[PDB]
């Protein structure tokens, strides 16, 4: 699998995501910021539209932003360092804001659902003591999406 179809999944499993998600004031255009480097966002910063028409309009923002809380609905995390993952989930404490990072590691730390893009498919886990303190609202139903990207 190459990058560009790995990034194109990565657009579509996003989607999948955000469908069993509700956030508490419903934006007319969803906001996505990716922060830090990535290699499968490519795809999602071409901006995507959800199931209903509502727009997700992406945009690259530096970890050290202090407003990434306000500024978007859903966060799109890559590859950053200690200190720069703590700036980032202090700075989203008490916002209503959806967390997905690009790599397995980061739901021990405060992602609420960390891709595995590697093997034949894109696949996820969750963190449920992220997801309660997230303030947005997620189906338990996600899963049925996790456990059918294996095989």
């Amino acid at each position: 699998t190459s990058i560009e179809q790995r990034s194109n999944a990565v657009s579509q499993v996003l989607l999948g995501i955000f469908s069993y998600v509700r956030w508490p004031k419903e934006p007319a255009v969803l906001q996505l910021c990716v922060v830090g480097p990535t290699e499968y966002a490519d795809g999602l910063l071409r901006g995507m539209v959800q199931a209903n028409g509502r727009r997700v309009h992406a945009e690259r923002r530096a970890v050290d932003n202090p407003d990434l809380g306000t500024l978007c609905n859903v966060i799109y995390l890559g590859v950053v360092d200690e200190r720069e993952r703590q700036q980032v989930f202090r700075s989203l404490a008490g916002h209503p804001v959806l967390s997905i990072s690009e790599r397995g590691t980061e739901c021990s730390v405060g992602s609420m659902f960390c891709l595995n893009v590697g093997g034949p498919r894109i696949t996820f886990e969750a963190n449920l003591d992220s997801i309660a303190r997230s303030g947005v609202r997620v189906h338990p139903s996600v899963l049925k999406l996790a456990r059918r990207q294996a095989t």
